[PDB]
């Protein structure tokens, strides 16, 4: 499957993707505003994952550290980042079947579109400014708004036992952004697509 990640913010974004226990294509790059990057993202892909990280720097080795998504300071995500990050979420080929979401589980960091360049099903969206009505306490130093379980770390926020319900912080993502995942047992917003379809994420959608 392809994806083309475009950035359309005003700021350079360094792009990440990763499985988890795996870089997805290259993993990781810089995108200047403008910038369009094709990744191919083998089918049968589960659990996939793709965020901008916001105030990186690099050296020559590609090690260095993001201000926000920081995937253990390489260029080239093999885990996921450090929140606060918009994730586009997605797993390929399951029975027939794509699935794809954006989730704010894990905070807020760029306004993001996650939406199909074949046919077949909608795409989906948070783009509210989230970071700039965060709640005091859920706003991140390094910019972002993060979510209330990486903050508090309660068996509440973050649903440990299996059971949690909504919250004044998770409330506050999903009155923002009814299309994303606020909590982890927020009723979904996952959106099934034909398998094998192809993808555009775009940060900064419509600023």
């Amino acid at each position: 499957a392809t994806f083309e990640i475009v950035n359309r913010c005003s700021y350079t974004v360094w792009a990440a993707a990763s499985k988890g226990d795996a870089a997805l294509d290259a993993g990781g790059r810089q995108l200047n505003s403008g910038e369009s990057w094709t990744i191919n993202v083998e089918p049968g892909t589960n659990g996939g994952k793709i965020w901008a990280r916001t105030d990186c720097y690099f050296d020559d080795s590609g090690s260095g550290i993001c201000k926000t998504g920081d995937c253990g300071g390489l260029l080239r995500c093999k885990r996921f980042g450090r929140p606060p990050t918009t994730l586009a979420e997605f797993s390929l080929n399951q029975y027939g079947k794509d699935y794809i979401d954006i989730s704010n589980i894990k905070g807020f960091n760029v306004p993001m579109n996650f939406s199909p360049t074949t046919r077949g099903c909608r795409g989906v969206r948070c783009a509210a400014d989230i970071v700039g009505q965060c709640p005091a306490k859920l706003k991140a130093p390094g910019g972002g708004c993060n979510d209330a379980c990486t903050v508090f770390q309660t068996s509440e926020y973050c649903c440990t036992t299996g059971k949690c319900g909504p919250t004044e912080y998770s409330r506050f993502f999903k009155r923002l952004c009814p299309d994303a995942f606020s909590y982890v047992l927020d009723k979904p917003t996952t959106v099934t697509c034909p398998g094998s379809s192809n993808y555009r994420v775009t940060f900064c959608p419509t600023a």
